């Protein structure tokens, strides 16, 4: 009788990608140096390396983000850029039409 398993997942950064700002990069994707490029899954309008994506999302505006005033308790959620349209009619904005 016996029993046992094996398997270890681990990935590192890409020397190339890590140093690749150009969105329209066309460098042969090498296993260890540079990976294939992929367009944002939110059609935000940016081209980054599949590996960078994870990081890009952090910046990408489209990325689903909670109301700027999430602290107050706004159950609303939308793109970082589409936060205004909501903030205008948002309760956690305490911003009246006060004009002149
Ligand atoms: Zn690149
Ligand atoms: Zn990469
Ligand atoms: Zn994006
Ligand atoms: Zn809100």
């Amino acid at each position: 009788g016996s029993s046992g398993s094996s398997g270890m997942e681990e990935e590192l950064q890409h020397s190339h990608c890590v140093n690749c700002v150009s969105r329209r990069c066309m460098t042969r994707p090498e296993p260890g140096i540079s990976c294939d490029l992929i367009g944002c899954p939110l059609v935000c309008g940016a081209v980054f390396h599949s590996c960078k994506a994870d990081e890009h999302r952090l910046l990408c505006p489209f990325e689903r983000v909670p109301c700027l005033n999430s602290d107050f308790g706004c159950p609303f959620t939308m793109a970082r850029n589409k936060v205004a349209e909501h903030l205008e009619m948002c309760p956690a904005s305490v911003s009246g039409p006060s004009s002149g």
